[PDB]
């Protein structure tokens, strides 16, 4: 079973994600950096991911792991593109570094549909935030890679 946090957020948001009808306003709210949280206290790496033991990324991963398999590939692509366009402006040089839903959706698409997901690196937002070849290289090999690897196994 998924985390309780995941279940509640799927209960609220799942239907409007699955058919891609979620409005820009509700998608913006879903993308609020505080929508997903680590468990209170510390994460014990020697214990399984649970309701009382999970990082912020653990929680986001669990949510995507749950909703992702319900998505048509083109619906997933469209959702990921919208999330990249609508993701909140943070401090300089912070886009995709923090644990975020847009990073996880992109990673999930790269894990399962890599040819289609490649188009996201051409987007205005990714180009703005990662303007150089090497910026994109690290985005893929360092920032996205562990999350992609999680979804693949």
């Amino acid at each position: 079973m998924p985390l309780t946090q995941t279940q509640r957020l799927i209960n609220t948001y799942g239907a409007s994600l699955k058919n891609g009808t979620i409005s820009n306003e509700e998608l913006i709210i879903l993308l609020d950096p505080n929508t997903f949280t680590k468990s209170e206290g510390y994460v014990d790496p020697n214990a399984p991911v649970s309701d009382s033991n999970h990082s912020k990324m653990d929680a986001i991963k669990d949510f995507v792991l749950t909703i992702g398999p319900t998505l048509d590939s083109e619906i997933l692509h469209q959702l990921t593109s919208r999330m990249i366009e609508l993701s909140p402006p943070g401090d300089r040089n912070t886009f995709m570094r923090g644990s975020s839903l847009e990073k996880a959706f992109l990673a999930f698409e790269m894990a399962h549909y890599p040819t289609k997901a490649e188009e996201h690196f051409n987007s205005t937002r990714v180009r703005t935030e990662f303007p150089g070849e090497n910026d994109i290289d690290n985005l893929k090999a360092v920032i996205l890679n562990p999350i992609i690897a999680f979804f693949q196994s």
